[PDB]
């Protein structure tokens, strides 16, 4: 089902902490493609033009740069199923079964808020990131349409400080025109 008014607002970074609930990894089940190659090929340009158009203080170039830095990753593909996350990084592959480590409510410099969902790989000698945090503009159980994922090997606390890079994933099947469509409307 589509989004309630509380869900739309939470998605814009406006919510009561009392409404935030735990989510399960199954909210992100599925096969997913990085949006980064579409920024690279220039196919996300219409997204950045609309953002520039709607705010006279912004420029296309600086909006795109911000997204470039945000989206950049070589993990082109992520698969999620049965508690396992698979990471395809160029010709390298890696997977691990992930345990839930709770959620964190963040307030950003902008004054907007968001929730990250923290997972841990406890198989300490895997090539899969040890720490993973999902952020997808949702604050309570609901299947993701797309997500940002923070990946790190040092600590969860350290990853919570990451604000610049946020590799971003949409359903594997979607074409670039469909990714654009979702960005411009949802």
């Amino acid at each position: 089902a589509p989004m309630t008014e509380v869900e739309q607002k939470a998605a814009a970074g406006v919510f009561d902490d009392a409404n935030v609930r735990d989510r399960a990894l199954t909210d992100w089940d599925g096969m997913w493609q990085s949006v980064y190659p579409y920024l690279v090929s220039g196919e996300l340009d219409p997204v950045f033009r609309q953002k520039a158009k709607k705010d006279p203080e912004k420029t296309f170039e600086d909006i795109k740069a911000y997204y470039r830095k945000g989206y950049v990753t070589n993990v082109e593909t992520i698969g999620i199923e049965n508690g396992v996350i698979e990471f395809h990084r160029d010709n390298n592959v890696a997977s691990c079964k992930y345990n839930y480590a709770g959620y964190k409510i963040l307030t950003y410099a902008s004054g907007k808020k968001g929730v990250r969902y923290l997972f841990e790989c406890k198989d300490a000698n895997s090539k899969a990131p040890k720490y993973v945090q999902f952020s997808d503009h949702i604050i309570a159980p609901r299947k993701s349409a797309h997500f940002h994922i923070f990946m790190g090997n040092t600590s969860q606390q350290a990853l919570l400080q990451e604000m610049e890079n946020w590799p971003t994933y949409y359903p594997y099947q979607l074409k670039a025109n469909e990714v654009v469509d979702e960005m411009l409307h949802h």
